[PDB]
């Protein structure tokens, strides 16, 4: 598993979620599940930002995070919208909101409202994609076009079945509950 994400996403990526779970004291070849499900989201994280047009999206995901506040910050003090409690992915200079993208081996629904409920938040918007072609959105809000989604939609399938051909996908979906229990 550990090889098999250092060879499925880029070096940028690998380097950004080893240093993400550096920060917290965890160990990418020990918790392997984690730092795919880590990489998984961050790509899919750039994806999204590369969706839109150019100066669309201001990412807040992969900074490190007094940096990531600052910015946050910066946009409150200059859009006018509530600063959130936690850290979101990106924002949408378009729909002036904050974005948080989830990604789930689990049902959309039942992380969308993991995620609704954390946050307590009526003004960030939530998008959530699954391994297996589905996505909610708040609002039924998909933010991009039908384009831009499929894409993530069809990279995240890919990695499902590079994973299954390795004997890593069931580990791999399993695991999400055991994280959240
Ligand atoms: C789950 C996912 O792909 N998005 C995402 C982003 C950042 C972190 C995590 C995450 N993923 C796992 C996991 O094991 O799946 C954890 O146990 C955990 O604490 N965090 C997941
Ligand atoms: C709730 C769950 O199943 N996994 C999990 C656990 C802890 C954290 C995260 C997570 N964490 C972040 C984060 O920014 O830390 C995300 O953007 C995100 O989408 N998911 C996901
Ligand atoms: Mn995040
Ligand atoms: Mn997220």
């Amino acid at each position: 598993m550990e090889d098999f994400v250092r060879q499925c996403f880029n070096p940028m990526i690998v380097e950004l979620a080893e240093k993400a779970m550096k920060e917290y004291g965890e160990d990418p070849k020990i918790e392997t599940n984690k730092f795919a499900a880590i990489c998984t989201h961050l790509e899919v994280c750039f994806m999204y930002s590369d969706g839109g047009s150019k100066h669309r999206f201001e990412i807040i995901e992969g900074r490190d995070r007094t940096m990531a506040w600052t910015v946050v910050n910066s946009i409150c003090n200059t859009t006018g919208v509530e600063k959130p409690k936690f850290l979101p992915d990106l924002y949408d200079y378009k729909e002036n909101r904050f974005i948080e993208i989830g990604v789930t081996r689990r049902e959309v629904h039942t992380y969308y409202l993991e995620k609704a409920n954390k946050i307590k938040s009526e003004e960030t918007h939530i998008h959530i994609f699954s391994f297996t072609g589905e996505e909610m959105a708040t609002k039924a809000d998909y933010t991009l076009d039908e384009e831009s989604r499929a894409r993530i939609k069809t990279r995240l399938f890919t990695i499902r079945q590079e994973m299954a051909s390795r004997g890593l996908w069931d580990s791999f979906r399993q695991s999400e509950r055991a994280a959240a229990e």
